[PDB]
């Protein structure tokens, strides 16, 4: 478990914040939010929790993500979690967090596969995290089931648009490997909000459920459908694994063996896996934080220039200074005589 | 393929399933959530009452270990008037292996 690529980026945020906080101003470290987009049963929830590094989300077959979950990571001296609707309560075990998520979902949506556009806000504190916003959205569908109205498609789409048309947001498009990539819904959305692929990152899931004799080699090599940032293959847990409480360590080891042994993927074994997706995202934050430094320097540079002309004199102040008093006297008298002539004569 | 490939293919479907004296076979794999099928959405829009539509489930040997399609084959998840029929075809390895029908 855990995400150790944050450690190299936490102090940079602290140092810059301490730099501005001393002057009574805050640092515009507007780190982007990460939205996970995909279709029903694509694997989005499994992907997202691997970036957080904690096992707390609900996952499995069926419509499990019935409400948008917004996770806010906050740097803190101790690790704990809390909800907005459980004010005054403290969560010290993520299993309780997962159960609360299901309970809060059913209380509003019912049990017959309902949805609700009102999100759930989870705030996890920890010393090993940045101040990040992570969004876990419901998957998209075509036809209603259970109590879903005829317009279930568009209600889900609007929930999606509110979080992906927002600037400064990484779109993490997850698609299954055992379905034709031309018929993925994630990529249809990405190419409508991010035409040039500057934000979009593709993930290919379910590489271990391919039909025998077929592979995704022309996908992971960015040949079938060119994507600016390429595709990353991942092998998450199976539904049996979820119900079997399979450990994370075993899942990662199996993912490593898979890519190292599959004949069509060995030459890409180092571009794929859970840890590589962490590295790409972390590197994506680091590029953003370092791309904003020029603005911060210019702000401080402008302020010094404005203040410098006066503090040059204040720093040399001595109360016993006849020269200052007489210089002040000549300035006041010259100001009065100019103001006086202005009002009477019209000069100036 | 131009940007409007989606609506060019759809306009071809709407020339054969938008008329009477026609049966429609809604084909969809079983290794994906049935709620996301494009076959049913088209059939439901053209044949709301399910008079003509018949559902087919094509890939039952490719389902993730630990689940099954009973909720569909028993016409419970998305009840369809004429039910659903499950089939198991030749894999890609078999097509290239010259396996007899
Ligand atoms: N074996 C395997 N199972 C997967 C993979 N990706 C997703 N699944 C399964 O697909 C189901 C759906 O997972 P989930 O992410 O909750 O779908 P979601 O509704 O999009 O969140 C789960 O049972 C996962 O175990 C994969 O790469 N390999
Ligand atoms: N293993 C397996 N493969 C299947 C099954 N049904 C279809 N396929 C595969 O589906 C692939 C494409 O089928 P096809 O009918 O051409 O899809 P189409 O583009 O709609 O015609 C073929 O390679 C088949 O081997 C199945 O039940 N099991
Ligand atoms: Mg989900």
């Amino acid at each position: 478990m855990g995400n150790r690529g944050m450690e190299d980026l936490i102090p940079l945020v602290n140092r810059l914040q301490d730099a501005f906080s001393a002057i009574g101003q805050n640092a515009d470290l507007d780190l982007p939010q990460i939205a996970v987009v995909g279709g029903q049963s694509a694997g989005a929830s499994s992907v997202l929790e691997n970036f957080v590094g904690r096992d707390f989300l609900p996952r499995g077959s069926g419509i499990v993500t019935r409400r948008p979950l917004v996770l806010q990571l906050v740097n803190a001296t101790t690790e704990y979690a809390e909800f907005l609707h459980c004010k005054g309560k403290k969560f010290t075990d993520f299993e309780e967090v997962r159960l609360e998520i299901e309970a809060e979902t059913d209380r509003v949506t019912g049990t017959n596969k309902g949805i609700s556009p009102v999100p759930i806000n989870l705030r996890v504190y920890s010393p090993h995290v940045l101040n990040l916003t992570l969004v876990d959205l419901p998957g998209m569908t075509k036809v209603p089931v259970g109590d879903q109205p005829p317009d279930i498609e568009f209600q889900i789409r609007d929930m999606l648009m509110q979080f992906v048309t927002k600037e400064n947001c990484l779109i993490l498009a997850v698609s299954p490997a055992n379905s034709d990539l031309a018929n993925s819904d994630a990529l249809k959305v990405a190419k409508e909000v991010d035409p040039q692929g500057q934000r979009t990152i593709g993930v290919i899931t379910k590489l271990d459920l391919m039909d025998e004799g077929t592979d995704a080699r022309d996908v992971l090599e960015n040949k079938l459908l060119p994507l600016r940032r390429g595709y990353i293959g991942v092998v998450n847990r199976s539904q049996k694994d979820i119900d079997g409480k399979k450990d994370i360590t075993a899942a990662l080891a199996a993912e490593r063996k898979f890519f190292l042994s599959h004949p069509s993927y060995r030459h890409l074994a180092d571009r794929m896996g859970t840890p590589y997706l962490q590295k790409v995202l972390n590197q994506q934050l680091t590029n953003h934080i370092r791309d904003t430094l020029p603005g911060l320097r210019n702000k401080l540079q402008s302020q010094l220039l404005s203040i410098e002309k006066e503090v040059e004199e204040y720093k040399n102040f001595r109360p016993d200074d006849p020269a200052r008093k007489t210089k002040a006297l000549l300035q006041m008298v010259q100001q009065f005589a100019v103001d006086f002539e202005k009002r009477i004569e019209g000069s100036g």
